[PDB]
RNA sequence: CUGAUAACUUCACGGCGGGCUUGAUGUCCGCGUCUACCUGGUGAACUGCCGAGUAGGUAG
């Protein structure tokens, strides 16, 4: 709003904490379409508690504010609800250099994400690459395009309509040093978008 | 601008009955710990009287 230098032009992310598990997802009884009301058909699902702390690098030289620095983060992280505890709000801060960034963390557990650079063009070559320390993930890194984009009217804000698949790359884990093993940024090569250490 | 926004799974529930692990059994022989060795009070809390009194009171 103020300041419009911010940039953040890349992050860095540390999972504390994961735990995944089946709990499913109760809908709300909408219309089936002539008169009866009635819940909509049955999925199955898989949900998860993520505990995790960010150390971002902007272009802005100092902080915001602490009156308004709670006030302008979201309470969303894919379709999740993502807070921070309110004895907590000391410790964010703007720090100079990444090496006293660590030790300001009251946290203290690691795994840095990085991505798997070597090649898995199929999935046996993937599976052939899980099984030595097995605290391995294989996430969602980007979409691959099919359309060029084109237009057409009932978009997302007048945009413009492409269409795109996923693309199922590996995620590893560091003990934690040069920091541009980490820092993912995004880009785009014209046919993909892919979340990129820079 | 997060495969976007929204999303109360729940009620009841007696695993019980019975059961002999035992018999026998030689651990022993031999064996040199020794040599050497300064904890110091600088001078430093005196001289008397009474009490039959290693106890007890005095004056300076």
């Amino acid at each position: 709003r103020t300041t419009s230098s911010f940039r953040v032009e890349s992050f860095a992310i540390c999972v504390h904490q994961l735990h995944v598990e089946k709990r499913g997802l109760t809908a709300e009884f909408v219309e089936k379409g002539d008169g009866t009301i009635s819940a909509p058909a049955t999925r199955d699902d898989w949900q998860c508690d993520v505990v995790f702390s960010l150390i971002l690098n902007t272009n802005f030289a100092q902080h915001i504010d602490q009156d308004t620095l709670v006030t302008s983060l979201p309470k969303r992280l894919a379709r999740g609800s993502a807070k921070i505890a309110i004895d907590d709000f000391k410790h964010i801060n703007s720090f100079s250099t990444l090496e006293t960034a660590i030790e300001s963390l009251p946290i203290e557990a690691g795994r840095w994400l990085s991505l798997y650079a070597q090649s898995n063009n199929n999935l046996s070559d993937l599976l052939a690459a899980m099984t030595e320390d097995h605290q391995l993930m294989a996430s969602c890194v980007g979409y691959h395009l099919l359309e060029e984009p084109k237009d057409k009217p009932n978009s997302l804000r007048g945009y413009k309509h492409a269409i795109a698949e996923c693309i199922i790359g590996l995620i590893n884990s560091i003990t934690f040093t040069d920091p541009n093993t980490i820092f993912w940024s995004l880009k785009n090569y014209q046919n993909y978008l892919v979340v990129q250490p820079r």
